[PDB]
């Protein structure tokens, strides 16, 4: 197992450098394009979060399933949606809503985009404040702040980079495991996968009870990572269909070779004796900083320039996926609604001045919501939950359903909103409404569900959205219906 992981480091390490000397040359080039794809993925997420995840007690290996769906997202969407997307003239993601349903409609659907997109820029907020924070020795809230700042500002300055950020962040991340694997107080990782010397092993255990728990959140990590603008972008930049799939397979795969070492951080983190470190006792999770614990264990058991290492290629994961948050968010914002839904006529002048007011407006939010958090992997994981039940059903009525209407679209957004809602949400302190059979009260007294109510709720939406736009088209021909009632213009 060890040969294995040796060589496949090794190719991605050879095929980086080639990739790095042909973006500086600009055959070649579907590399640099899965390369920057890459890098747009990958964030604070998949590294504090992933870390976090596997180190926590009663989640281990086993409930950490962010990294491995949204690279699966990757394949689903190079396999089924570049190409039905890329032959009919469109810029955004939102344009076949607006297309076909009408421009209310697009803007009704682009506030899940904008909160998912949100939550995403407060995530990798936090990580990198965390890692700032402990490596520096400086306050949290302050940290928080100067990562946000810095972003902004990145982004504005930047209005194959990509490609050394990459190799940054391969290079740091895998340059500190062998360091923290041969600290005295770390214990054998493999001996305590399934042993619990210190705490519960960290494969982690799924009972006979939550299975269904388990597929109800892969289902909604797989297929909730599919419609997002940062992907989408690319896929219609490119200059042929294959060209977009090979991009989405490389991109997968690259991301799959990223979760790696975080998982084995995570691991290390959960086989050491803190009484032996400089970090001492009580533990990292006895007090309330468990979603610190990559910045800990390169604090604590490695040199000093180990965890400068580790801390440039946070901060490039970091910088590489704000940017793209930042870009898509503006650009769809000033696309779809401020010069389409009114202000038609609009010069140039006005669009950059309203991109620059909408990216400090986003940003400012986005470092409220991270100042106001305490866990990386609770939002990472909750940046797709609104665009799983909500834009994925629609995209999948557009894309191959004939005979959507706007009656159909409006069913559906309110069936699933009511659907998901009622459920109940243990991160917010929201209560259930319906109470599916295997509830259960949590140690905060808020009741969890053990039936998967959110992938009822996304398949209401669906099959709500086909039957009312049918029942509307069968209404208003063949009679019954006078002209008049077609309110929507949807069938005439
Ligand atoms: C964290 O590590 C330190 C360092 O080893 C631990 O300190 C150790 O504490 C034990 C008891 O608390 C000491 O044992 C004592 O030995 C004397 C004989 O010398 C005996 O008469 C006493 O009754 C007691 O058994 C041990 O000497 C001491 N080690 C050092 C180097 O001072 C500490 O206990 C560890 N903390 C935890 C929670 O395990
Ligand atoms: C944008 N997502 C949150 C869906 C994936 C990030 O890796
Ligand atoms: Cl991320
Ligand atoms: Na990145």
């Amino acid at each position: 197992h060890v040969e294995g992981l040796i060589a496949i480091i090794v190719f991605y390490l050879l095929i980086l450098l080639v990739g790095i000397w042909a973006a500086w040359r600009t055959d070649i080039g579907l590399l640099v394009g899965g390369f920057t794809m890459t890098a747009t993925w990958v964030g604070g997420g998949y590294i504090n979060g992933t870390a976090e995840a596997v180190y926590v007690p009663g989640y281990g290996l086993a409930w950490a399933q962010a990294p491995i769906g949204y690279s699966l997202s990757l394949i689903l969407g190079g396999l089924f949606f570049a190409k039905p997307m890329r032959s009919k003239g469109y810029v955004t993601m939102l344009d076949p809503f607006q297309q076909i349903y009408g421009k209310r409609m697009g803007g009704l659907l682009f506030i899940p985009a904008l909160m998912g997109e949100m939550f995403w820029a407060a995530a990798i907020f936090s990580a990198l404040g965390a890692t700032i924070s402990v490596i520096i020795d400086v306050d949290m809230h302050i940290s928080v702040i100067i990562s946000a700042l810095i972003a902004t500002l990145y982004t504005l300055v930047g209005g194959y980079t990509d490609v050394v950020q990459l190799f940054c962040i391969f290079v740091g991340l895998w340059i500190s495991v062998p360091f923290a694997l041969s600290h005295p107080a770390v214990a054998d990782i493999g001996f305590t996968a399934v042993h619990a010397k210190y705490q519960k092993p960290w494969l982690g255990t799924v009972d006979s009870s939550e299975v269904y728990s388990w597929l109800d959140s892969f289902l909604l990590l797989m297929l909730g990572g599919i419609p997002w603008q940062a992907y989408f972008q690319r896929v219609l930049s490119s200059s042929s269909a294959t060209y977009a799939q090979v991009l989405s397979f490389l991109a997968a795969f690259g991301c799959l070779v990223m979760a790696i070492p975080a998982i084995l951080i995570g691991a290390i983190g959960a086989s050491t004796d803190w009484n032996q470190t400089a970090y001492g006792l009580p533990d990292p999770k006895t007090t309330e900083e468990a979603d610190m614990i990559l910045p800990i264990v390169l604090q604590y058991l490695c040199p000093v320039y180990i965890s400068f290492f580790g801390l440039g290629a946070v901060s490039a994961a970091v910088m590489s996926s704000a940017d793209s948050s930042i870009l898509s968010a503006s650009s769809m914002f000033a696309r779809n609604i401020y010069q389409l839904s009114f202000r038609q006529n609009a010069s140039d002048k006005e669009i950059v001045w309203v991109m620059r007011i909408t990216v400090f407006v986003f940003g400012a939010s986005a470092t409220a919501m991270a100042l106001l958090t305490k866990t990386v992997y609770g939002l990472w994981y909750l940046s797709s939950d609104l665009v799983y039940i909500v834009i994925f059903p629609q995209l999948l009525c557009v894309l191959f359903v004939k005979g959507t209407n706007t009656y159909g679209a409006v069913a559906g957004y309110v069936s699933g909103l009511f659907l998901r809602i009622t459920g109940g949400e243990p991160y917010l302190y929201l209560q259930p409404l319906i109470f599916y059979p295997g509830y259960y009260p949590d140690d905060n007294g808020i009741y969890n569900q053990k039936f998967p109510f959110k992938t009822l709720a996304m398949v209401t939406s669906f099959l709500t959205n086909i039957c009312i736009s049918y029942l509307a088209k069968y209404l208003f021909e063949s009679g019954t219906l006078p002209p008049k009632l077609d309110v929507f213009d949807a069938v005439v």
